[PDB]
């Protein structure tokens, strides 16, 4: 089984982006570990969270009765091209906290879910009400357009299922809705997830 | 000694992780050095420790009679396969503080000992108190069900042998149990090690 | 498709300029947030994109020959890429976004890194009605204009995406094609300069 | 086209092991003081931008400009080539770099490299306060070279305050850089960067 | 000669690099020292001391010796500390990883022996509660190879003494004294024993 292992992935490595006349599409999920800490003399917030990838390659399929019946295999995410998402507003490089690894199925599907750390342009004006404050940030393609990215969600609602029960801040809702929206360096549209959070101090 | 000690290691890395069919154990055990600091502005504690991995893989085995009678040797972590073992609620990157080297034996058993300053999910509300706070944080595989890595320990209980006896926080109490987890909604199984420390100024 | 974009990448994988082929480089700011103003070091950070562009014959195709692909992404590292610089800094910038570029049939880059960047700025008067202002170069560090011609294509900094609740509110921001000169010497080295009208 | 042609010949054609007490090395030093960050009484650290100015000549980076199209001089990365192992003697943490790492080769084979830094050294800055400013000195040389091997030198005792921050918290009353030798047979050269500054 | 002397240390750098570590059957001395330069900080609030210092280590390698008739009388040479094996030797109390202040730069003799002097900025545990009283505080901290027994890296001082001659004399803290001496200690992990030099140091404001 591993020799078996061991040549499907040869034969694999053995994916240059995606093009206008073979776009991707890539769902896009999150999952709000916790609110770290917001500063209010900078207005920079402090979250950490789940970011679910999931895309689909041609050129990651197998049949698993030539393999001994291999279905997925975990792989360095180095060892694959993956999405260039990013975060619009964030003021520190994201930091990753987990594994860089993915899970490549049979069906050529791929599932990256990095945990990471992030400093978002945030005013935490009102969190320390029973109001509390509201703060959004985008996440898209930073150089694929619509034609090349189509960036996609399973879900309007962010996974707060994992949430820190005694975090600082309690959230009081969180969304991910889809966007289109044109930039002035490029013509072309470009499609984003945006995360708007309503949070308040616990 | 030095020619035999390169041929074998030539012939070694001249392994793509484990699968269900070829499922790995990995024991974890953690020994507590200090907890550096505790934040109650943000809810994160700052811990320093060993976190010792064994594993055991048969492609790492020699008969020393091959090789000038080697028992075992070191090398550096990027040489080999290591358990992608995370802990689950960390809020910053954890901080290496030795060198990224295993030490390998010639019946296959791999040694990894990495010492790392940890910043977890913690509410320290208590620690000023006789009763002092509590925190947890799990460690399992990002990646990997039970099928695949296999978790055990040797001991529940954290090595506080060498805790630092002039820290800000004194130990009352530290444990890694180990949990296997079944979902209902899958058959396969999630184990963790968790660390459970009770705390106070 | 694929098969046309590997075999083009393939086939176009620059030493850099020289007084006779100098390379023209286009920059242009869009600025997103002042983070900060630290009145005790005299040090503010700013968020931006720094839009540069710039095109070379050895990066041309015609899309006739490679299944109309008109344009590619690729890492920053597999391509020269000009050595901006702000001249005033005073901690190493941190890169924001992926370092991948855009590159056309023409020839031409297009490269948009978002970085945040702490520099040498007094902000008093930030707390009044006339606000601060702060200035600072950006250049090659190593070509003079002989080897790179700086240029804008605007003095008005792209205000469009700066974020509306900041602690700081722009009262003006103007990107000023600048350079100077030894009368000794023909060589003239030019620079962008960013100044920032800003207030609490 | 025939210039980048010949650039890449040229550099193709030249792409040195360190200096040695029979092949000794003449490394020229100066310091342009940007600005003075920061200066820590709780902790007697100062934090400094200069730009470093260095600069050597090696009989292997020559070439004769009409072999080449009249290429004078090219641009390189500094880690294509040997560098000085210039270093400050009393900095408190890691020196961090601001500018490219990009290097000027001459066709006489002389090399300038001019790096950006922030610096953090030991310094009391007790005086900052008041009319006559504090002191202190930083030493810069060669971690295990000596004056056999990299002869160190300047062009001037000055340190160029040209490019000053003229709002810089801390203004600047002088600022030298000496240079001064140690023997403890070989002798150790060192370039000593001495700032007084005042708020 | 100049040329002469080049092309000879070209040819022997070539040929010594055209280690695996130790081994109980080769078994290395690494002999260690210190020097420190100045105590930057004490943090009360986490028990954390930042020092900056200057760790000596010398050790000598059969691979790496050489005839200097053979290559123009060459007793020495400087290379880059990553070109050759060097030991890990590493704090056992810091808090952060230890930052490197100095270039990572070796002298290799012509007998075979390499002495490395990086310079080092480390925050390690320490309580400082008394460095504001005439007794000072005390703390210590150990040094030693992370993952090579007693039987694989032998670690030697040349003397008890930390050297103080560098000694920051405006730091905020003034050194009461300071010494290194050599410990062998046995941990849970492994059967054989694991020597250490520990640095412990007497200092007040
Ligand atoms: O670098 C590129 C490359 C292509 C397009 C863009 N940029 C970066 C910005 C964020 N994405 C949209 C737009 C502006
Ligand atoms: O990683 C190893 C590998 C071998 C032995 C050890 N460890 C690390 C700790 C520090 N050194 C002694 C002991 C515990």
């Amino acid at each position: 089984s591993q020799a078996n292992l061991m040549r499907l992935k040869s034969d694999l490595f053995n994916y240059p982006g995606p093009t206008k006349d073979d776009p991707l599409t890539v769902t896009l999920g999150f999952t709000l570990q916790d609110i770290v800490k917001a500063d209010s003399s900078t207005n920079e917030v402090d979250l950490v969270y789940w970011e679910q990838q999931r895309w689909k390659l041609n050129s990651l399929m197998w049949d698993p009765n030539e393999y001994g019946n291999i279905t997925d295999f975990r792989t360095s995410a180095a060892d694959i091209w993956t999405p260039d998402i990013t975060a619009y507003s964030s003021t520190r490089p994201v930091q990753v906290l987990s594994p860089q690894i993915a899970v490549v199925t049979h069906d050529g599907s791929v599932m990256f879910i990095p945990a990471q750390r992030l400093s978002f342009m945030c005013d935490p004006t009102g969190v320390d009400s029973e109001e509390g404050a509201t703060c959004a940030v985008k996440f898209g393609s930073w150089v694929y357009s619509g034609f090349e990215i189509d960036l996609k969600t399973d879900t309007d609602q962010v996974d707060l299922s994992s949430y820190y029960a005694s975090s600082k801040y309690e959230i009081l809702s969180a969304t991910q809705y889809k966007h289109d929206i044109k930039y002035n360096c490029c013509e072309e549209i470009y499609p984003d997830v945006v995360l708007v959070v309503k949070f308040r101090e616990r």
